[PDB]
């Protein structure tokens, strides 16, 4: 078998001439030849049986993008694996060749402003989709965002999606949360639990303002610290807003703090677009219900030179220890055998 940084990546004898790409969530990423398909293709090695939560991960990265099919969220292609459970360690997802993600990209490249608009237009596509099928991606950030060569956006990373279910979403003040911090909405500190699509479209709003100044706009160091920087540009939250929130304990967190007056957006961001601002205000509001709605979004003027309802695709249909969870991996993986 081929390998690669000095452990085993045995994708042959379909994929050859390996490249090392880097290190992900979930283990190792090459490149290879798919010498079937004439093509570079992205293989990711996956070993999740040893825990619970990992290959949770990985069937709902694995169960959802094999159901979803859209020009804005990668595929699957193949998987690789053992013929048997007993034999199978490891799990090899193999996906179009992109040739960079969001987040290396804003490292080091300014964004034109038609780019922030085609790229900010890919992805409210992608999430009409999702967002369509009753799902949440709940992690959504530059680094799960891919782009090829002619910046051709997919979205990537299902494994914290969830089925929305907002009538159980409010929870009390401080609890735990998994997905990324500088991408967490304000209601996850207060009284949220992450199941309602309002979750996503503040990601967005925070990946918007991301791609105008190549800086994340809400840099929290940790987890209650978040929450004071999207307070510090925001402003107090209004009367209206508080009251909204039933929970005691997170309204009065917020009542106790001094007043805080809103950082005008085009103070931020003296180089940007008008339309772009507008949209970005009204996906970083504060209130999750007063917050646009993805296909609220796709019909902004900002988005004009693009929206095209008939041309956003929405899915057909809305969509446990570890042991069970390898028998459910492998059997959503069989029809790739062999
Ligand atoms: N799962 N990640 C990933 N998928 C890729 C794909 N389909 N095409 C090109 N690069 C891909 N990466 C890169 O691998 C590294 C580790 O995550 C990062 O640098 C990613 O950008």
């Amino acid at each position: 078998p081929e390998m690669v940084r000095g452990q085993v990546f045995d994708v042959g004898p379909r994929y050859t001439n390996l490249s090392y790409i880097g290190e992900g969530a979930y283990g190792m990423v090459c490149s290879a030849y798919d010498n079937l398909n004439k093509v570079r293709v992205a293989i990711k090695k996956i070993s999740p049986f040893e825990h619970q939560t990992y290959c949770q991960r990985t069937l709902r990265e694995i169960k959802i993008l094999l159901r979803f099919r859209h020009e804005n969220i990668i595929g699957i292609n193949d998987i690789i694996r053992a013929p048997t459970i007993e034999q199978m360690k490891d799990v090899y997802i193999v996906q179009d060749l992109m040739e960079t993600d969001l987040y290396k990209l804003l490292k080091t490249q300014h964004l034109s402003n038609d780019h922030i608009c085609y790229f900010l237009y890919q992805i409210l596509r992608g999430l009409k989709y999702i967002h369509s099928a009753n799902v949440l991606h709940r992690d959504l950030k530059p680094s799960n965002l891919l782009l090829n060569t002619t910046c051709d956006l997919k979205i990537c990373d299902f494994g914290l999606a969830r089925v929305a279910d907002p009538d159980h979403d409010h929870t009390g003040f401080l609890t735990e949360y998994v997905a990324t911090r500088w991408y967490r909405a304000p209601e996850i500190m207060l009284n949220s639990k992450g199941y309602t699509k309002s979750i996503d479209i503040w990601s967005v709003g925070c990946i918007l303002a991301e791609m105008l100044s190549n800086r994340p706009i809400f840099p929290g160091k940790h987890y209650l610290d978040q929450l004071n920087h999207i307070l510090g540009i925001l402003g107090s939250p209004s009367q209206e807003d508080l009251n909204c929130i039933i929970n005691l304990k997170a309204r009065n967190y917020l009542l106790s703090l001094p007043h805080k007056n809103k950082v005008p957006w085009n103070r931020l961001f003296p180089n940007a677009d008008s339309k772009a601002l507008d949209l970005l205000d009204k996906m970083l509001t504060f209130n999750p219900h007063k917050r646009i709605e993805v296909e609220q979004a796709l019909a902004h003027p900002y988005l004009e030179q693009y929206y095209d309802p008939s041309d956003e695709p929405i899915a057909e249909a809305p969509f446990l220890p570890k042991e069970k969870l390898k028998e459910l991996i492998f059997e959503e993986t069989a029809r790739f055998q062999p």
